[PDB]
């Protein structure tokens, strides 16, 4: 099965997968010289004031905060949208040393981390309809680095013993996803896809500009999370990040000057 390793990792995923090496694969390099203001795009609207989270998920490549999204309880609207996207969960792709992690990268840049807040548009009824659309899914993502703690991570990180090993979940009620947003909405935005199988290409990405900043002790516990389940060879959990994909006949705009 598909993975991060030598021998089932990114290089090995359009042999199952051919639209890997389609016409709109994410990640990207956002080259910044070379993205191009917008006017038009809207201010983004993030409304996660009502957000209902369930559960956190170990499901062997990340793991998922899941969240209520039979109603509209947690959305996101404007920027380059049209209509409502509901919250279904977020996770991370982190790396094995604070040097590499995320996905996206910017002139070249890795980040620690990326977190990743999954979206899907409402007027596809459900998730699994939604990731067979060229507008499906719109994935709001924030790059980590490693310097102050951010205090409203803090509690998925003291969770996450619970969920050590890939199959394992805990309930995850009552977590407040605003807590790791950074200050700016200011974004880039393009069209893409998923990062992992099936790389569906259903997803108009925003990512913004502004890091958040976590701490060393904060990301070494995502790093002692595992790949494996219970029982089986440890393997840690670290690296699960796919590198930038050719742009193609794509252009990023910016919301910001
Ligand atoms: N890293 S990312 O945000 O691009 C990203 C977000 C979500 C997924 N996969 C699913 O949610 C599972 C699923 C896929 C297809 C149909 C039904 C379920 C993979 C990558
Ligand atoms: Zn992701």
């Amino acid at each position: 099965h598909w993975g991060y390793g030598k021998h089932n990792g990114p290089e090995h995923w359009h042999k199952d997968f051919p639209i890997a090496k389609g016409e709109r694969q994410s990640p990207v390099d956002i080259d910044t010289h070379t993205a191009k203001y917008d006017p038009s795009l809207k201010p983004l609207s993030v409304s996660y004031d009502q957000a209902t989270s369930l559960r956190i998920l170990n499901n062997g490549h990340a793991f998922n905060v899941e969240f209520d999204d039979s109603q509209d309880k947690a959305v996101l609207k404007g920027g380059p949208l049209d209509g409502t996207y509901r919250l279904i969960q977020f996770h991370f792709h982190w790396g094995s040393l604070d040097g590499q992690g995320s996905e996206h990268t910017v002139d070249k840049k890795k980040y620690a981390a990326e977190l990743h807040l999954v979206h899907w548009n409402t007027k596809y009824g459900d998730f699994g309809k939604a990731v067979q659309q060229p507008d499906g899914l719109a994935v709001l993502g924030i790059f980590l680095k490693v310097g102050s703690a951010k205090p409203g991570l803090q509690k998925v990180v003291d969770v996450l013993d619970s969920i050590k090993t890939k199959g394992k979940s805990a309930d995850f009620t009552n977590f407040d996803p605003r807590g790791l947003l950074p200050e700016s909405l200011d974004y880039w935005t393009y069209p893409g896809s998923l990062t992992t199988p099936p790389l569906l290409e259903c997803v108009t990405w925003i990512v913004l500009k502004e890091p958040i900043s976590v701490s060393s002790e904060q990301v070494l516990k995502f790093r002692k999370l595992n790949f494996n389940g219970e029982g089986e060879p440890e393997e840690l959990m670290v690296d699960n990040w796919r590198p930038a994909q050719p742009l193609k006949n794509r252009q990023i705009k910016a919301s910001f000057k």
